[PDB]
């Protein structure tokens, strides 16, 4: 069947930002018929995944618990209420949610309406390698349906992927644990070979059978009878496909592939990618495979069989993936150094702690984080990618010297250090106070993230070249600015002094002895590196359990 069918109505609007103007180019790439042939390898992996899913017990969320997961600026319902009414448990919001739920239990077939929209994402215009990227498309149901998805499936999508995939499930790891996983897998092989597999338009490669196969896995959970019916009805009415409506309310067409804006997008994509990849590893006869899967993002670390044999087995792996309806964008390339593998737009790098001990860390090319931070500094944005980048890439030279220096001086100037901001962590929205950054970093990356030095020449040159390309002042200017930022933060005491002393310890001539922050343990990070929720409309406010008077 065709992934999409179009009426002809436009996808109307809601260095550079992507807009609805380029929607046509995206629509052309994502529209095609899918050819899928399954085999014994696929059926075997599937049964093994289901045997693991069978250990899961999922809870039905209450209306109140589902409403509390809703982002404050989540798109309003077409039924006379918004995200604020949902979060406040307004009678009108709650009544409509209960009627949407009742309708899921009673109606098993009528397709549910969705809105199709162009995503506005910032990228860096580089005329050296082609041109501009067309806008990505987002497909999502009404607010009432999104609350019902949480009730039926939040606990499933949060618990099931790790139980099924175990250590292969990428979203259970903090950046440091991901690095630890990849390094341990690499060191465990006699002669290691790794590769990243890039599926061309993954969401569009997802068939209605893949969506039913994914439901067959959810159905292995112990579920409340209403959760079991809601999952069944949501599968047939929403997940498998349905009609598309543009921002103007016009019939835009029809979808028979993965919706990017449903609660199950990340879980379904991870399970599907893993299933197809694990089966393709058997068909390719790859030896001692270790996989790391994050939605459509796949990395495979295996045992090398020789240079020519590795190239041959990768072409065979690709053939199997293609039969399973997952053909590649860029064909996969065998790598023999762990640092050369780009996965989830990131790579492993190593540095030293204050004692000369080696520390592995996750980094990436800083162009897109710097261009997005420049955009966010220029105009008010709903999400602060700069904050999420500081959190995820805290050990990096670029996040420490540039992002921390720039943003802490702006916050000092605006007197907004305590003002909570929204950022995305594995697709989920977190409301975080910049004053909590030292404690967050210590908890995720360890105390060493504040003492890292001996960065690699390759990483230093990538950062320096990027600063030059973007007209950003060089590293020595940042060191000078961080000294003043640090002195002003130290002068304020409390959490602000801790920001100065810990985040900017790299900036001083004579480096301080840093002891662990006592209040860091109080932070409730329980929901942090559990699962992926990209397009899942998930929100959390950072909380502190058991506060001591003196902190
Ligand atoms: O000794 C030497 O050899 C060099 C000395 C030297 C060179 C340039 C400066 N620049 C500045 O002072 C100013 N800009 C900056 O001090 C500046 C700060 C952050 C900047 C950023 C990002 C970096 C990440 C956080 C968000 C801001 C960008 N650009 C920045 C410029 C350059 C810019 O204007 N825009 C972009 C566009 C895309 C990406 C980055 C940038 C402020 C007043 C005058 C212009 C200062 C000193």
């Amino acid at each position: 069947s065709m992934s999409y069918t179009w009426t002809g109505a436009l996808i109307t609007p809601c260095v550079y930002a992507t807009t609805s103007r380029s929607a046509s180019l995206r629509q052309k790439k994502v529209t095609f018929d899918r050819l899928q042939v399954l085999d014994d390898h696929y059926r075997d992996v599937l049964k093994e995944m289901k045997a693991k899913a069978s250990t899961v017990k999922a809870k039905l969320l209450s209306v109140e618990e589902a409403c509390k997961l809703t982002p404050p600026h989540s798109a309003r319902s077409k039924f006379g209420y918004g995200a604020k009414d949902v979060r406040n448990l307004s009678s009108k919001a709650v009544n409509h949610i209960r009627s949407v739920w009742k309708d899921l239990l009673e109606d098993t077939e009528t397709p549910i309406d969705t809105t199709i929209m162009a995503k506005n994402e910032v990228f860096c215009v580089q005329p050296e390698k082609g041109g501009r990227k067309p806008a990505r498309l987002i497909v999502f149901p009404d607010l009432g349906v999104r609350v019902c998805e949480k009730m039926a499936l939040y606990d499933v999508v949060s618990t099931l992927p790790q139980a099924v995939m175990g250590s292969s499930y990428g979203f259970q790891y903090s950046p440091g644990q991901r690095v630890e996983f990849l390094v341990n897998a690499w060191k465990a092989k006699k002669c290691p070979m790794g590769f990243a597999y890039d599926t061309r338009c993954f969401d569009s490669t997802v068939t209605e059978n893949d969506i039913r196969v994914e439901e067959s896995i959810y159905q292995c959970c112990d579920l409340a009878p209403e959760a079991r019916q809601a999952i069944r009805s949501l599968t047939e009415r929403l997940y498998i496909g349905g009609p598309l409506t543009n921002s103007k309310g016009q019939n835009c067409g029809y979808r028979r592939c993965r919706a990017s804006g449903v609660l199950t997008t990340s879980c379904g994509n991870t399970l599907t990618c893993y299933l197809k990849a694990a089966a393709a590893c058997r068909a390719a006869k790859l030896q001692d495979c270790t996989m790391l899967v994050c939605g459509d993002d796949l990395v495979v670390i295996c045992e090398s069989a020789g240079t020519q044999e590795d190239e041959a087995s990768l072409r065979a792996f690709t053939e199997a993936m293609t039969r399973y309806s997952a053909p590649p964008g860029d064909p996969p390339k065998p790598e023999y150094d762990l640092e050369l593998i780009t996965s989830c737009s990131s790579n492993v790098s190593v540095a030293h702690d204050a004692s000369g001990k080696r520390v592995y860390y996750l980094t990436r090319d800083p162009t897109t984080p710097l261009a997005r931070a420049a955009w966010e500094t220029a105009r008010h944005t709903p999400v602060n990618s700069w904050l999420g980048n500081i959190i995820m890439y805290a050990p990096t030279l670029w996040a420490r010297m540039i992002l921390m220096t720039h943003f802490f001086s702006i916050l000092l100037a605006q007197e907004q250090l305590e003002k909570a901001l929204d950022c995305q962590i594995y697709g989920a929205c977190y409301s975080i106070e910049p004053l909590d950054l030292p404690q967050i970093i210590q908890r995720l990356h360890g105390l060493s993230a504040f003492s890292l030095h001996s960065y690699s020449p390759g990483e230093i040159n990538r950062v320096a070249s990027c600063l030059r390309k973007l007209g950003v002042p060089p590293l020595r200017v940042w060191r000078h600015r961080a000294r003043s930022v640090r002195a002003r933060l130290l002068s304020q005491g409390g959490r602000a002094a801790t920001c100065g002393k810990y985040l900017f310890n790299w900036a001083v001539r004579t480096k301080l002895k840093l002891t662990p922050i006592p209040a860091a343990s109080q932070l409730d990070l329980s929901s942090w590196f559990v699962a992926g929720y990209s397009g899942g409309d998930i929100y959390h406010s950072l909380s502190r359990a058991r506060p001591r008077w003196f902190m």
